[PDB]
Parts: C-alpha cells; sequence; structure tokens
C-alpha cells in the first residue's frame, strides 16, 4: 500500500494549505472516500474547513484524526526541492507538510480504505476527522467538529491522531495522554499603621505563599504531580502609584484533579485571606489519558508486529488536537512518523516509513475489530 | 509694601505655569533681584527651571523657598474670573496660584528685597530657592538644586518654605515638621516547594508590607511604605523577566533613619537567602524644628504683625521642605489660607498678602538683627 499512500501524500503536499486555508485538500479526500461508501459531512466554520467522513453506523467508533494545514515555508530559495512540488529524491518525500502531517494523513486514509474494502460489513464505524486549522488559531477546527458531534450525542469510542510522534526511530513513541492547562488572571484591587495587616498587597503575599506551596495531588503512574507556575506579577507602569496588582498563574494538571477543583480551591484561598479581587480563567485543555487496554495494545501490538519495535507510551509531546477529542469521552492515542524535520526548511519523510505507517494503521484496525 | 507684593503676585499669576513649565516666572523674578545686589544662578534640569539667588557671603544662610508651578485649572467655564487673569474683586485676588503659592512667593521676594535695600551690609546670606516643579513629578526641581549645593558643600542654615500654611485665619498655623522620603529599588534574582525563589520572595513581600517601622510620635504620624512597582515574568513587555523587581517608597518620621530602613530591609532579605541587588535613593529627610532661633523668629514675626500666635503643626498639604532638610537646614513653612488651593476659584486676600510680606520681613529682622 506504500505507493497509494505516497501518491495521496503528494497530491496533498502540492496544495499549499497555509492555515486556515485548505486549498482543496479535504475535497479531494471527500471525493475519494465518497466513491468508496463513506458518508461525507462537512463542518466549515468561519474561515476553517473541517470534514467528518464515516463508514459504518455503530459502535465501536474508531476515528483517524488529523489536519491538512501546514505552517509557512520561509524563503523558498532555501529549499533543496521546492516546498510544494512534493519531489521524491532517493526514497525521501520532500515538502512542507510531508512530515506534519500530510504523509501520515495519507497513510491513515489509505489504511481506512483498504480495511473497509476488504471488510464491507465490519462492525463499528471507521471515520476520519480532518481540520484545516490545527497549526494556527485552532478555534474553528477540531473543537467545532467535536462540539457539533457532542451537541447531538454522537460518539467516538477510540481515536488515533496521526501526528508525527516518533523521536529517534519509527515506532519508538506512542502518546497516550497529556496534562491539562488552566490559567488564572487575577486582579487585586485597592492596593494603596494602624491596621498594616489589612493592606491588600500583604494579603496578596499571604495568598501567594499558600498558592505556591499547596500540593494539588501526588501525580500518578502516568503523570508527574500537578504543577503551578507564577507566570507574571505586574503592578505599576515604571515611574503614578498603581491601583491594582495583577498576578498570572498557570497549572499544568493531571487526571487526579479537575479544573472545577482548582477553581474552587483558588477561590477558597482568596476568601480565607479575605481578599477583594477579580479573576478571569482561561482553560486551554483538560488532561486526557489512555490507560493500557484495547486501544493502546492495538497500536502497540501493531507497531511490534509490523516493524519489530516496542514503542514507549508517553504523555506530553506538545499540542495536538487530541485534548479536544478526548472531551467527548473518546480514548485518544497518537502515532506517526519521525518529527525531527517538522516546521523546518527541507521537511521530509521516508517513503518507506509512510508505507510502514499505512501498514501499522491498518493492523491497528484489524487488532481493534477482528 | 502691600502694593509691591500684590503687583508682583499678579505678574506671576498671569503666566500659565502648569508644571513643570515656568512660563518666564523665574526670569521676571531674577530681573528684579539682579537690580539689587543678588547673584543669580540658574540650575535648570530637563524640563524644569530652578533658581538660586543670594545676597551676602557669610553664614547664616537664610533661604526662602517656593515654586512657580501651579496645578491644572480644570474647565475654565467654572471660574467666575478667568484662572490667569489675576483680577482683584472685593479684596480677593483670584487665580490659579494666588494661594498656592505665587501670592506668598511674591511676599517672600519683596521682603527679601526690602531688607537688602535697607541693610546692604547685613550679616549672613539671604537666598531664594525657586523651582518650576513642586506640584507634579518633582524629580528635577528642588531635589536638583540641593544635589548641586551639597556637591560643592554650600550650606543653608535656615529655610522658610512659603507654602500656604493657614487653616482658618492668616497666621494660625506654621508647619514645623515633615516626614522624609527614601526609595528602594530591589531586584530579586532567580525567580521541595518552599525553597523556590518565588515562595521565599513572597515571604519577603509579606514582611515588607506589614513591618511596623514605628507608631509615629508626639509630633508625627507613623512611617508609611507604599509599593510603586512590582514586576516579574515575561508579560507586560518586561525586559528583566527572570527578576522580581520591587520599587517602594517610605515617607518616614524621626522615629527611624535612612540607615535603620536600609539595614532592616537587608536583614529581611538575608533571612530568606535571596540573591538580590538594591539601590536606595534618599530624596528628603524628616525635620522637626523645635523652639529656638528659627521657630521664635517666625512665631514672633506673626505675633508682631497680626496679633495671633501660630500653632506648630506637622504635615498637611505638600512642600519641598524635606528635600531641603536633606542638606541639614532647619525648616519652617508659613503662608496664606490654604482652603482654596488646587480648586476652582482659587483666590487670596490682598491684605493677607501685605501682612505676609511684613511677616517674612520681620522674620528676617528677628533672625539677623
Ligand atoms: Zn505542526
Ligand atoms: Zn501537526
Ligand atoms: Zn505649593
Ligand atoms: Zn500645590
Amino acid at each position: 500500500m506504500k505507493e497509494k499512500v505516497v501518491s495521496l501524500a503528494q497530491d496533498l503536499i502540492r496544495r499549499p494549505s497555509i492555515s486556515p486555508n485548505d486549498e482543496g485538500c479535504q475535497q479531494i479526500i471527500a471525493e475519494r472516500l465518497e466513491k468508496l461508501g463513506f458518508q461525507i459531512e462537512w463542518m466549515p466554520f468561519n474561515d476553517t474547513l473541517n470534514l467528518w467522513a464515516k463508514h459504518g453506523t455503530s459502535e465501536p467508533v474508531i476515528a483517524f484524526a488529523g489536519h491538512t494545514d501546514v505552517v509557512p515555508t520561509g524563503d523558498e530559495n532555501q529549499w533543496s526541492s521546492p516546498p510544494f512540488s512534493a519531489e521524491i529524491i532517493d526514497g525521501m518525500l520532500y515538502g512542507r507538510g510531508a512530515a506534519d502531517m500530510k504523509g501520515s494523513l495519507a497513510a491513515m486514509i489509505v489504511a481506512a480504505e483498504e480495511y473497509v474494502k476488504a471488510n464491507p460489513n465490519h462492525k463499528g464505524t471507521i471515520a476520519l476527522l480532518i481540520t484545516s486549522d490545527e497549526e494556527a488559531t485552532a478555534k474553528d477546527g477540531t473543537i467545532h467538529v467535536v462540539e457539533t458531534l457532542m451537541a447531538r450525542d454522537e460518539k467516538i469510542t477510540y481515536c488515533m491522531v496521526g501526528e508525527p510522534s516518533s523521536a529517534k526511530n519509527l515506532g519508538d513513541v506512542v502518546k497516550n495522554g497529556r496534562r491539562g492547562s488552566i490559567t488564572g488572571n487575577l486582579y487585586i484591587q485597592g492596593i494603596q499603621y494602624p491596621h498594616l495587616a489589612e493592606n491588600p498587597i500583604h494579603k496578596a503575599a499571604l495568598f501567594l505563599q499558600e498558592l505556591t506551596t499547596y500540593q494539588w495531588d501526588k501525580g500518578n503512574e502516568f503523570f508527574p504531580p500537578t504543577s503551578l507556575q507564577i507566570a507574571n506579577i505586574h503592578a505599576g507602569t515604571g515611574s503614578v502609584i498603581p491601583a491594582e496588582l495583577y498576578i498570572q498563574f498557570n497549572l499544568r494538571y493531571c487526571t487526579e484533579v479537575t479544573d472545577e477543583i482548582i477553581k474552587q480551591k483558588v477561590a477558597e484561598m482568596l476568601e480565607k485571606h479575605n481578599l477583594k479581587y477579580r479573576i478571569e480563567w482561561n482553560l486551554s485543555g483538560k488532561p486526557f489519558l489512555t490507560k493500557p487496554g484495547k486501544l493502546l495494545d492495538s497500536i502497540t501490538s501493531a507497531i511490534e508486529e509490523t516493524i519489530g519495535i516496542t514503542p514507549k507510551a508517553e504523555t506530553g509531546g506538545g499540542t495536538s488536537d487530541g485534548r479536544f477529542i478526548a472531551l467527548m469521552g473518546a480514548e485518544v492515542v497518537e502515532f506517526g512518523p519521525l518529527n525531527s524535520t517538522i516546521h523546518k526548511v527541507n521537511e521530509c519523510v521516508s517513503v518507506e516509513d509512510l508505507g510502514k505507517c499505512g501498514e501499522i494503521y491498518h493492523k491497528m484496525l484489524v487488532n481493534l475489530l477482528d
């Protein structure tokens, strides 16, 4: 299935899809899947295109997730092959999007096609979730598609996000979760003998010692303990006595705590120190974790039996859309090609590796459903 | 001398000298003082025009101090006489700066002149120290004059600051004390959980913001600390993000000194093993003028002229007194009713301006002979 995958990857790479502009990538994918019996559901929002393509109508629902947008190229004269030509030189496919993530998007799509072709009455649902904006703002992409599925109680049981997850050798890492991120924007008002203890900056300092020493949880098997960072402290313009003290703090949290628990505990500490304040919360993502089980064995065993390596399961890896998908109760894992050339001049990926990815994604489906 | 004082006050009131812009006020003062035997020395810095004028060479040096700047007028609709027209109506001079403090500036000026004309061989030195920014940022005014004087070891023995001191009746109050001003600029560096520099720096901040420096005394209210700046982290265009910067000011009474403040701050930092640098800026020292030559000279001057005894008070309104006390001068302040200052329809009694002129003159006669 190598050449089918490479062939699709080149069609996609030749469409310059700088976020959020899809440049027809999703439409050629749709056209193609439509002819093979997939139901095609378009979920554009503002300037972003999203696609939800399904074969089958029941649980378990296995989605392959990914994105067709790429980051900008830089000056194209720094490139050895032109970035949107999709040349193959000596078994390597060059192009912007080759590694992140048009190659593996193609691998996943071709895996899905060959499976449903060989198994037209498979149980469950094989689906593709594709956004045109993961790399930029990412407000109107996967989250919009997720919110839409959720508003009508449609399920995803399992999800494989094909971001390039491999560090040193193909297959060496699979991501099975990520810590949550929440940010507090805190504004202490009225900061100007007798009653020195009642100064709001003093009460703020007391709160801060408590906030920086509070142990939220003890982490667990899969995550270090929840960490709090003071990002910024700001009062004063650099000369005029300031009316407010601004404190910004971020928690990177694990599954032992929720955001509601963090918000209610911070509120509690502020009340306990009798502070008057305003706070604005920014939730970037809730934590997700796929524990060893069906999904993680299916991909782990797929890698071992395809390329003879045992991947390490890892949490972290920076931003994907996995954190959004996990909100609907889907179990999320991520796996794809080497990530060493992503976002750089001369981004490229092994034609051989793309083939192997195709076979790994296909074998995951066999392990999950056969 | 009422008419010379009123006339000079009007010439100043008409110049819209919004801080720090002198609008030629000091030049008109310099011109007349120069026509008598005064040495004129300008000490401009940045946007502010300073003026140090003296007659004589021997100590004691007696400095009259004040400012030519005024706070903004507000909407000129609400004045019943335009804020810079300097109109006299039913015995009142109306204008921005009538009360604070061009009226008393004029009175101290005419008093200094009259004394000098009548006593060319007087002992001591009679000086004027005038700035065009007391009311706003006040970084390049009196502070700059005192820096310059102190650098060349020039002394002021006595100082009368002409801020309007009277509360209800002309002469009912003389200010004999002010708190000092020191500013600390602190850079805490490098910013299992109780050992993080942020935690330790929060403990320090706790301390700094409730440590009771003193409870004041018989003559003063308590020393106060206020934070002007706290910055840490990458946000807000911070160019030293890995430092916790705290700038804070102490307005301090005689119960403590600059040395106790610095030592104590250093001690608190040490207790937390914080790596830090600190720069201190002492701009003003506290003063309390006790009974004696200076305080008697003005108390008696007011008793002589109007038949009232001033009570001695600390604080109230603002002045450059503490900036002058930094150099070891003894300081008192006296002037007109202050109830219209910084307000619409600021004004001042012209008879009070005359009386002020007499009082300042009598004070010179009392101090010298
Ligand atoms: Zn990327
Ligand atoms: Zn990506
Ligand atoms: Zn004043
Ligand atoms: Zn004033």
